[PDB]
């Protein structure tokens, strides 16, 4: 019985919501707020326990990026703050790897970090690895194969297409084979060997396409597009397909939440957000 966990997001300021969608029964759960608001985070899973990372607290009374890393225990409905990072992050991407949770990239006011670092949830540390090659902000993570990729975003002039792979062992990036399109703010995730890129930004619109990696062959081929056209998307994998969660699509911000089923290659709208917004971390336990 996993549940999709929603953290954060925005609509016109900063959001503290936690909630969990159950896709068998459709039933949305209120869990506890996040202790601090915040959009433009990343969530992931590692033992059982979610945890949020990054972001910024955008309010009336001003904005300040987020450094914070915050774990969430299901069975305790409880928030409980981590060791932070070496430096905030807006717009991250995260991914995980033997349960070493690593942030890419993001902002803090106008720096655009090419740098990543990893966290030990078991020694509570962060440490610094390799750079990456591009500035990258609003980037999207996926681990496919033991490997780190970073997708997309924006390095403060450009919006990307181009696409990189970190290897943990050796710790250096590679470029790989860029995307067909430009996306920043791009829902990143892995499903049946294949990393998929769904919506975002390429610099005039809002995207609703979505693109596939094969390893194997090394290229990106498109799939069916989403109904709806949004960046800022939450995004996951649960019971071998996709699900996107709200979004920005330059006019509103969407509680819609669509799923993806590779087999039929069809796009549907499963259910709700209890309110629109953008800029939500998603994972699922
Ligand atoms: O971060 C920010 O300074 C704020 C500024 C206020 C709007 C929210 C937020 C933002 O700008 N976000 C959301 C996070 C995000 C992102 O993070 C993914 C990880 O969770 C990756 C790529 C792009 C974005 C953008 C998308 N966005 C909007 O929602 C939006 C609304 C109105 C005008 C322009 C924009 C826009 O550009």
């Amino acid at each position: 019985g996993r549940l999709i966990y929603t953290a954060g997001g925005y609509f016109r300021q900063s959001l503290s919501y936690l909630e969990a969608y159950n896709p068998s029964d459709g039933t949305w759960l209120r869990l506890a707020d996040l202790q601090v608001p915040r959009s433009g985070l990343a969530g992931c899973v590692v033992g059982g326990l979610l945890y949020a990372v990054g972001g910024r607290n955008n309010s009336p009374d001003g904005n300040t990026d987020s450094s914070a890393l915050d774990c969430y225990n299901p069975m305790t409905n409880q928030w409980s703050p981590c060791a932070p990072m070496s430096v905030p992050r807006n717009r991250i991407g995260v991914g995980v790897i033997d349960g070493h949770i690593y942030a890419v990239g993001g902002s803090h006011g106008c720096i655009h970090h090419n740098s990543v670092e990893r966290y030990e949830p078991e020694r509570d540390e962060w440490h610094l690895v390799a750079p990456m090659l591009t500035r990258r902000i609003g980037v999207g993570v996926a681990v496919l194969n033991r490997l780190l990729y970073a997708v997309g975003g924006f390095d403060g002039t450009n919006r990307l297409n181009s696409a990189e792979c970190y290897y943990p062992e050796r710790n250096e990036w590679r470029m790989i084979t860029a995307m067909n399109t430009i996306r920043s703010g791009a829902g990143v995730c892995v499903l049946h060997n294949c990393i998929y890129a769904a919506g975002g930004y390429d610099g005039q619109d809002q995207l609703n396409s979505v693109e596939r990696y094969d390893v194997a062959t090394a290229t990106w081929t498109f799939v069916a597009p989403m109904k709806h056209r949004r960046s800022a998307l939450g995004i996951t994998v649960h019971q071998g397909r996709i699900y996107v969660l709200g979004g920005y699509d330059g006019h509103t911000f969407l509680d819609s939440v669509e799923c993806y089923d590779p087999d039929t290659d069809t796009w549907s709208e499963v259910t709700r957000m209890t309110s629109g917004r953008s800029g939500v971390g998603v994972a699922v336990t």
